[PDB]
């Protein structure tokens, strides 16, 4: 990694795709350490003395440490993860003709088109080129046609390393030419969208098994076995286990269920046994069974034992194995749930990950990827496309999807471009030119969408805070003693005697904006926000997955710290029945029993439970330790109306039309959550497609005034103030 | 004990660990009756007429006849435990220069030297070596690599012993060592701390099988023939077996069933008869076969020739037993059940052993043989390396799950030190010198790890006394006579016509704390204490585990005398519909009917149940019998409040502002769950919730008066007293 830089610099992979790639991002404390300025081309020389040069350009958040490299430029030098390099300022000089020849291999005789429009002017834009070098000119979405492998087998300044500017010709051979360089169809590490944490827990978690074989091989420590991985696909499964094999060196030999049963009684297991000690005797390499799970499913609910100890067999296969040949035998699953009990004793498979689905973040990352094949991405074209605007479209959604996504943003591209244009067996340079991939191509590839998958609560932090939201300052001020401070404070408790409570209940008016209290107190943790809400609930009463709803707190246990916040979820003790038709419980009801009463008291999770409703609940969560403090949320009072309507009615234009004196006399009986519609609706009966100067006039709040009811009634009040006695 | 406490002695195995290896905790007479006292450095000399030295240390629980020692100087010497030892004070030598040598299997040429400073230099503790000498010292890297082992192939001194202090120079040749050994890596008694009754029993069964210099002739038993293990595997459950032969010294042998498996018909059995046939040459030796649950599950479930051909094998092994050559049987299972009719019996297997899940305790001597390991001999950080405060965070988990837990741990604490250093190819000493373990990272790894705990119940004796809860003397002083005496004084009983009871049914509000009441009664007994509540009951039904229901009286039947205690049995009946869908009864009622009528009070079972509504459910548990003696619980009372509340205010800073008696005065409907939460919140209002540093106020208790509110209706506690007149 680092020699403390300027000469062995530690490599990473770009966050972003970059513009082409010789440019490379680094730091201005860092690029003091070569002493040269920015836009300089430097040269970045190590082991095999396979070498690049590259441009010195912008850091964004990079530590001092790092340098964003490309995937390419480390395949061209075989980079491995944190090596050593040596750089230096180098003078890049003129190119005058290069002579480039496409890889036979991966094109398989089918493009002469001439590209001289297209990949060189691309390429004319300031890219240093080395002769005997391969490098490759991304973007093109597929129509066959990708950023294509370009060997250089001379340049016209012959054995000189040159920079092409725009002036130069390069020459577009299309002759046949082989190297030993690999297909970079094998992928890294940054072809895998899905997150950085997540990535990288993965990363530097499935580094270990290997760590790296080729300073350190086994000298200290020791291997743990194998690994399993969890969940519905990202990008892809095999893409992760593949992504870790290429790069690591090791052979990749994809083992999967639907061979064992091609063949059986010793036919699959002797071919499974022969291909296993063959990785072995043939390491580096990675064994891998993804469909373990419909093989090794084992409860005894299957049968053909003969098929029961093939897998077993696999199982006494690995531990035949000293972990002296330097390979891992990494398994993978849809849920862990179907593992065998031999699956799971260490020894075979100690090793526990979990692919969930990325987060927005990770949607954001898979657009670079996608947009690496194809033209219209961030930064790519001048024309920024925001990757948050695509994000905001994808819901849940996985890579697979999104490819399927995207493959539909530029297949529509095709079905209007080229029929209307139609084709011939010749691809002409000007269908390169006139493709131009639309904002629209999203919209219609959006118009075919739909998840697969069943909904488990995920993380995620609001931007609210205590100021986001007005009035009720004595539950506030409570809030923060109970939460915030057994984090902080855990040490505190002990000197005192006093053991903290687990959670407490929010209780009061219907939909008083008790999601925005879960908000604000989630903020404010800065921690990860899970709120369960009822339609959850009954999603998860369907399935008879309220086994999963147990997880959910399990996953909270694993992402703590979190704050875990129950909404309406009293419902379900009444749902079926109160005592009607079970008694004060259902086996739904124990679960949150048996997580909250097992985890202690003082840990990352915080639990929060909120009714409106709340008698109905049966007496089970109002019992010591069940949710013992109870917290009633009160109705706002004329300056918390007042209050509440002047925070929320300020995020949009104001002006002394409309004063909150004058409304704040007219709202008496709306919580936040009806307060902010009306501010809304208000706005609705104006609009500013004619002139207006501002968002609200007293007139218009008067409208809505008359629309929305005063619900409150001191009747519905009391049976809190009554209810809190009984 | 030993027959003489004077020079010659036994030899005990060291309880913990410790540093003191090197060290001998010696018993303050047996020092005495060998001469001198505390301080002095000594000379051993046993049977094979070799020797080594050590220094005497302090005793705690120690009996005369008993010096508990290190495997390390005895696996050195070669000794086992029992055997008989000269032990005398010498002079403390000293060596000039000394020499140290690597194992070869656990170096494999992986280690050239480095490390000097690290180990060595600082090895030099004081601690007493012999002339070629085999030394262990702890350190280096985790991940789970066990203590590093050295030879001493020359001490400068020319034969003779020394003991090392801090000044001399030493030699690392990069010479042999051994390239074979029964070391401590290999496992020992010492390395389980959760078997203390059951490795007991294991000892006479594997020694007189071994002989021992006691017995020969054995006097009743017999040569038992075969062993079973039951619980989940791989923490203790196939290191037990290992670890038996190798402080057993006898030639051990595994099985791996599937393996075996792997060939049919002629191929497989000539391969069980040469397993067996390498027991002869070598009887008496271990035979072990942990796949047994796989080689006879045949209940009449699955079919073929194979599996009964291979069993039918191993039936044939238990009649090739010459019994004057006898070899053992050891087996691994997760129950007996699985296993087959034959094997049950004696002949084959006479010896069926249960091998629990470890306590907090358990688990922390699991701790220290990790620990010993471990770098950082003590921490100040937050948990002491007296380990009490690491083992009680966990509901607990097997010795694996800590071994993979503290094995990421090591891990954790390395992805923060070597990414950022790396290395290169040699390990310096300053590497190893940096780094150290930290509690937090152990707290990390707690966030990802499983709960392996399927469904079972582990049990333990509690510390509530009639202080924790006090209140109805005449309750307090009726439960000790029917609790107690049963096991106190049956014969009373008999003489005077009264026989044994069944059991008896708590009954009262909810939440007055009823739940301490039999952990009350449970400490006074000194029994074994057993909870049969809801959540752990329907967790049986999800698992239709209903046939376990009659284990835990069953397991609390073996490690009786035990306290049985039924609270939520309520919750049972009515879910599945008492009434709705049956007239009064369900099938888990007849499980504990069933059960509860099997079992007698002779056993050391003490049948209580507690319930909030002795009506919904069936009269069998009501009527006499089952549940004899019927138990109101009448809510707190001042003058009982009072007291309880005094108990609560010695666990915390007190002030001479407040005073227990006008507050309980002012309390009214109120269960004891409400006040032990009173006095907790009373108390965050003065120091914390009030940022101040400042004891409490009688404010406090009146802000808590505020918080607080009525529960318990005492129209509804005379409906209790009412509801159980009929």
């Amino acid at each position: 990694m680092e020699s403390n830089n300027g000469i062995i610099l530690r490599v990473a992979e770009a966050n972003s795709t970059d513009p082409g790639m010789s440019r490379v991002r680094l730091d201005e404390s860092s690029r003091r350490l070569l002493d040269a300025e920015i836009g300089d081309v430097v040269e970045i020389e190590k082991v095999r003395k396979t070498v690049g040069r590259v441009y010195r350009a912008r850091p964004e958040d990079e530590n001092k440490g790092i340098v964003r490299i490309d995937s390419v430029m480390r395949n061209n030098c075989g980079a491995s993860i944190g090596d050593k390099v040596k750089v230096r300022k180098v003078r890049t000089e003129i190119a005058k003709k290069v002579t480039l020849a496409p890889i036979i291999r991966k094109d398989q005789r089918l493009k002469f088109g001439e590209g001289i429009e297209e990949y060189v002017q691309r390429a004319l834009i300031r890219r240093p080129m080395l002769e005997q070098d391969n490098i490759s000119v991304p973007g093109l979405t597929l129509a066959g046609q990708t950023g294509l492998l370009f060997k250089v087998v001379k340049t016209l300044p012959s054995k000189v390393p040159v920079e092409i500017g725009e002036e130069t010709k390069i020459e577009i051979r299309e002759e046949p030419a082989s190297e030993v360089l690999e297909e970079v169809s094998r992928i890294s590490y940054e072809d895998i969208g899905g997150l950085s944490e997540q990535l990288g827990k993965i990363r530097e978690m499935i580094e270990l098994p290997l760590k790296h074989p080729e300073l350190f091989e086994r000298l200290g420590i020791t291997p743990p076995k194998g690994v399993i991985l969890y969940g519905p696909p990202g990008t892809g499964k095999t893409l992760i286990a593949r992504a870790v094999a290429n790069e690591s060196g090791a052979n990749f030999l994809s083992i999967n269920g639907p061979e064992i049963m091609s063949k059986y009684y010793g036919q699959s297991e002797q071919k499974l046994r022969e291909i296993f000690s063959k990785a072995e005797e043939t390491a580096p390499s990675i064994i891998f069974i993804d469909e373990i799970d419909s093989i090794a499913p084992k409860r005894e609910e299957v049968q053909g034992e003969v098929e029961r100890r093939v897998v077993a067999q696999l199982l006494t296969l690995m531990d035949g194995m000293k972990e002296r040949g330097h390979v891992i035998v990494i398994g993978a699953t849809n849920r862990i749930d179907a593992i065998d009990p031999a699956l799971r004793r260490p020894g075979r498979f100690d090793r526990e990950i979990e692919i969930g689905v990325p987060d927005r973040n990770g949607r954001k990352e898979i657009l670079m990827i996608h947009t690496r094949n194809m033209p219209l991405g961030m930064s790519e074209e001048e024309k920024n496309k925001f990757l948050e605007e695509m994000a905001d479209y994808t819901y849940g959604f996985v890579g697979a999807d999104l490819a399927a996504l995207v493959r539909e943003s530029a297949m529509n591209a095709l079905r209007r471009y080229l029929p209307e244009i139609d084709l011939d067996k010749p691809i002409p340079t000007e269908i390169l030119e006139k493709m131009v991939v639309t904002e629209d191509d999203f919209k219609n590839a959006l118009k075919s969408i739909e998840p697969s998958s069943l909904r488990e609560v995920m993380v995620e932090v609001p931007n609210v805070h205590w100021d986001d939201i007005g009035g009720l300052e004595d539950v506030k001020r409570e809030i923060k003693e109970t939460v915030e401070l057994p984090l902080l404070k855990p040490d505190v408790f002990k000197r005192l005697g006093i053991r903290p409570s687990k959670g407490f209940l929010l209780y009061g008016p219907p939909g008083v904006g008790k999601t925005l209290l879960a908000k604000a107190v989630a903020t404010e943790s800065n921690a990860n926000f899970i709120s369960i809400k009822g339609p959850e609930v009954l999603s998860k009463w369907v399935g008879e997955s309220e086994k999963a709803i147990r997880e959910i707190f399990k996953k909270a246990k694993q992402v703590a710290p979190a704050i875990v916040f129950l909404d309406e979820i009293d419902s379900i003790a009444p749902r079926r029945g109160t005592t009607s038709d079970s008694g004060v419980t259902e086996r739904i009801v124990n679960q949150l029993l048996t997580s909250l009463d097992g985890i202690e008291v003082m840990n990352g999770v915080v639990v929060i439970g909120a009714t409106n409703r709340p008698d109905i609940m049966d007496p089970a969560l109002l019992r010591a330790g069940r949710f013992d403090k109870l917290i009633y949320i009160p109705p706002p009072d004329k300056e918390a109306r007042l209050s509440i309507l002047k925070v929320h009615t300020k995020n949009m234009p104001l002006a002394p039309d409309v004063d909150l004196n004058d409304i704040a006399q007219r709202t008496e009986g709306y919580v936040g959550a009806d307060l902010e519609n009306l501010c809304r609706e208000a706005g609705m009966n104006a609009y500013r497609e004619n002139p207006d100067a501002t968002s609200v006039s007293q007139k218009n709040f008067l409208d809505a005034l008359k629309t929305i009811r005063p619900s409150v009634d001191e009747e519905v009040i009391k049976f809190y103030r009554t209810l809190s006695e009984t």
